[PDB]
């Protein structure tokens, strides 16, 4: 299993998915969606999560992203909690991937740094953008990014604050240098 991993990073809202999918169809990527992984795991730690946060987590008997959300988002030491309990298998998820896949592999996290997969990357791309555009486009933005203040620019920074037109020729031109 020869390959090359990407990570992908940046504050939300900034096109991180949008990059990533260029590098999908153009570069023919294999992309790790680090959120996607998230919420898997949420699946598997159910009783634990109650555990933490009550039972309103909860639908049913159910894992609800938006209860969650709700209770860890208003308070840093919550969201903590969670990250305590979520990232470590979020990683080994990651890993496992890795190592069982061939080619181009895209690590798409806003968390990178934060999870230590930055360092499972042979290269980071890190999409910057302005706070007015990420609110223009993304509505949790105003709330979450108050939890992001740790997530700076690393690896080869491509700005994304135009056209996509413009940001398909910035992924080209960080593709002639890496791959
Ligand atoms: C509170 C949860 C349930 C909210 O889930 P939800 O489906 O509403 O959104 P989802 O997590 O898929 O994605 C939007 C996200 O908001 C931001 N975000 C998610 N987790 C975090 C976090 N721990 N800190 C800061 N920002 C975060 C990111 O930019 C991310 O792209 C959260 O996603 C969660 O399951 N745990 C956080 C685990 C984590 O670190 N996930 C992100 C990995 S990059
Ligand atoms: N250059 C752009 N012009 C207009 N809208 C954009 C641009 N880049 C991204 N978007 C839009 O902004 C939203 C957030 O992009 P996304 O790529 O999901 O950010 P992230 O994945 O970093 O959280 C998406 O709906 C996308 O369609």
């Amino acid at each position: 299993h020869h390959h090359m991993v990407i990570g992908v990073t940046g504050k939300i809202g900034t096109g991180k998915s949008t990059v990533c999918e260029i590098l999908k169809n153009k570069y023919g990527a294999h992309v790790v969606n680090v959120d996607r992984i998230g919420h898997e795991v949420l699946e598997e730690v159910k009783e634990k999560l109650v555990e933490l946060f009550g039972g309103s987590v909860l639908e049913d008997g159910k894992v609800n992203r938006k209860k969650l959300a709700g209770i860890v988002f208003e308070s840093r030491e919550n969201l903590k909690k969670l990250e305590l309990l979520v990232h470590p298998l979020m990683k080994k998820r990651v890993q496992e991937i890795i190592n069982k896949t061939s080619g181009l592999i895209v690590i798409e996290a806003a968390l990178l740094k934060r999870m230590g997969l930055d360092q499972l990357c042979d290269h980071v791309i890190t999409v910057v953008a302005s706070r007015e555009t990420i609110l223009k486009r993304n509505r949790e933005a105003d709330r979450r990014l108050k939890f992001q203040e740790d997530i700076v620019p690393q690896g080869i920074v491509v700005a994304n604050n135009s056209t996509l037109e413009d940001l398909e020729k910035k992924v080209e031109e960080v593709m002639k240098l890496v791959w």
